[PDB]
C-alpha cells in the first residue's frame, strides 16, 4: 500500500515511503527534550519542560526522532535529566515504549538521539558509553550498521544518533563535533554529512530567521540524499516570565507550519520541536510529514 | 586458534601471535606502579595511587607488563612500596597471582620489572639483589634465558626486566642505565635496543606530545624487530586532586586510545598506563592489543 493519503495515518506515515530512500532525505518530525512531560512544579516547568505528553502520544502524533538526555547512575543504569533536574523517566522506559510502538507499527522506525546530560554518579565503574553499549545497545532492536542509513534497514528498529564520546560498538549515526548554540556543517561518516541549526538562547527574531534560513537550504538542496539537515525549532527559557519554551512554541510552531503549508516544499529536514500537541492550529509535525508526498 | 578475533579475549590475546615473534615487536599494555591498588587514605591516594584494581583484574583486562617496586625487609622478604609508602602487598603475592594466571592461561607470558624503591630495613641480612635472586628468581617460573626474547620461550613464564644493580643470575632483560625524566635510546644486550619515553614531571601538553612522538616513531618502525619501545602514559602527582595521577589519566588514557583508533597502526609499543579500568570511554589497553592484528 503506497498512496498519498497514507501519510495521513500519523502512527504509520513511513509505510508508503520507498525502502531505498536514505532516512537523511525524509522530512521527519522530532521532539526536543522528549522526556520532560512528567515535570509538575511550575518553577521546574517554566525552565525545563518541553513536552506535555508521553512518548507513545508523541509517536502516535508522527514524531520519529527523540531527543534523549541521560545521566549514568551508580547502578549501571541511565536515567533521563534536563540539566540538574531528574525527569521521572529512565532510558529503559523510553526503549520499552519505542519497542511497543514498533511492534504495533512495523513499517516505522524510531531515531533515538542519546546525549550525556549530567556528570556520572560517583559510584559508577563504567563510562556512560560502555554502560549504554553493554547494557542497552546490545538488544537486537538497535540497528548496528551505518553509512547513509536507508529506511528499509531501519523499519522495525531503533536507529541511534550518538551524541556521546567514546563509542566502541558500530551502529547508527556516529558522534560528530557539535558546537554550542550555532548552525554548523560537518561530517558524520564516510557517506554522510550534516547541517544542524541549534541556536537555543538567541532572541525570538534571530531564531525564526535561523529556522527559515536552514529550511531554505534544505529545500534548495532537495536531491542531496546523503546530507542530513537537523533543524531545532525549540528555544530555551527566559525563566520566570513570558519567555518559557511553552510561550515560544505557541508562536514558533504554527508560524513555521504555515510557512511550510503555503510553500508546499519537497523537503524540510528533521524538524525537532517543543510541545507536540493538537493545540496550535497549523500543525508543524503534520506539515513536515506532508512534505514527503513527492517521495511516494 | 589462529585468527585476529582471538585478540578480543583478553585473558588469552597472546595465543594467536606467532611464537617466533620477539616480545619487543609485540604491542603490549603494561600497568605503571602496579601494586598501588590497596591504598585507602585520601592524602596517600592523591600522591601515590596509580591503579584501583588488583593484579588479576589487570591481567584479565589484557595487561602483560607489571611495574614492581620493592623494599628488602627485616625478615629478608621483598614488599612493595611507592617511595616511602608501604603498599599492602608483597613480591610473593604478585608472583603467586602471576603463576595462577599463567596456569589458567598457558599461552600468555607475564613481564615483570623489578626496582629497588626504598633503602633496606636496617635489620636485614644481605642485599636486595642477592635476596631477590636467591629466594625468588630461582623458581623455574622465571625465564633464565636472554637475547631478543621470543614469545615462544616466554609462554607460561615470567620475563624479568631487571631495574636493579648487582645481578648475578642470567635471565630476562639486563639492567640498563635509564636517565631520569627524559626520552632516550640505548642497548639492552647484544641482540636488542630500547627507546624509552618516561617524562614524569613535565607539563600536560609536552607529555601528550612526547607520548605521540614516540608512538609515531614506533608505528613508522614496524619492521624493526631488534628494537623495544617503552612508552609511559603516566604522569606524577602535583599534590592534587585536579593534578592527580587519576586526574591526568582520565584525560590521557582515552585521548591516546582514540589517537590509536583513528590511526589504525600496525605497532604502538609497550604502553605503560595508570588506572587500567573500564571508567574512561575508548580503552587504551584494548587499542594497543588490537594493534597486533598485523602479526596474526
Ligand atoms: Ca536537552
Ligand atoms: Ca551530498
Ligand atoms: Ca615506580
Ligand atoms: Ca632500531
Amino acid at each position: 500500500a503506497s498512496s498519498v493519503n497514507e501519510l495521513e495515518n500519523w502512527s504509520k506515515w513511513m509505510q508508503p515511503i520507498p525502502d531505498n530512500i536514505p532516512l537523511a532525505r525524509i522530512s521527519i518530525p522530532g521532539t526536543h527534550d522528549s522526556g520532560t512531560f512528567k515535570l509538575q512544579n511550575p518553577i521546574k516547568q517554566v525552565w525545563g519542560m518541553t513536552q506535555e505528553y508521553d512518548f507513545r502520544y508523541q509517536m502516535d502524533h508522527g514524531a520519529r526522532i527523540f531527543d534523549i538526555d541521560g545521566r549514568l547512575t551508580d547502578d549501571n543504569t541511565i536515567v533521563l535529566h534536563h540539566g540538574p533536574l531528574y525527569l521521572y523517566v529512565t532510558l529503559h522506559e523510553f526503549i520499552n515504549e519505542a519497542k511497543q510502538f514498533l511492534k504495533d507499527n512495523p513499517s516505522e522506525t524510531i531515531i533515538m538521539s542519546l546525549k550525556k546530560e549530567y556528570e556520572d554518579m560517583k559510584g559508577a565503574e563504567g563510562s556512560f558509553s560502555s554502560t549504554f553499549e553493554k547494557n542497552y545497545f546490545v538488544d537486537p532492536i538497535f540497528l548496528k550498521t551505518e553509512g547513509n542509513i536507508k529506511l528499509g534497514d531501519a523499519r522495525g528498529k531503533i536507529v541511534l544518533l550518538k551524541r556521546y564520546s567514546g563509542s566502541n560498538e558500530s551502529g547508527g549515526y556516529n558522534n560528530f563535533y557539535w558546537p554550542d548554540n550555532e548552525t554548523f556543517t560537518t561530517t558524520v561518516n564516510q557517506n554522510v554529512n550534516v547541517t544542524v541549526q541549534d541556536k537555543y538562547k538567541v532572541n525570538y527574531d534571530e531564531k525564526v530567521k535561523s529556522i527559515k534560513d536552514t529550511m531554505d537550504e534544505t529545500m534548495n538542496n532537495s536531491e542531496d540524499l546523503n546530507h542530513l539537515y537537523i533543524n531545532f525549532t525549540s528555544l530555551s527559557s527566559g525563566g520566570t516570565a513570558w519567555n518559557s519554551p511553552y510561550y515560544y512554541a505557541s508562536y514558533i510552531n504554527p508560524e513555521i507550519a504555515n510557512d511550510i503549508k503555503q510553500k508546499n516544499p519537497t523537503r524540510v529536514g528533521w524538524v525537532i520541536q517543543d510541545y507536540i500537541n493538537e493545540k496550535w492550529s497549523p500543525l508543524l509535525y503534520q506539515e513536515v510529514i506532508r512534505a514527503n508526498k513527492s517521495l511516494i
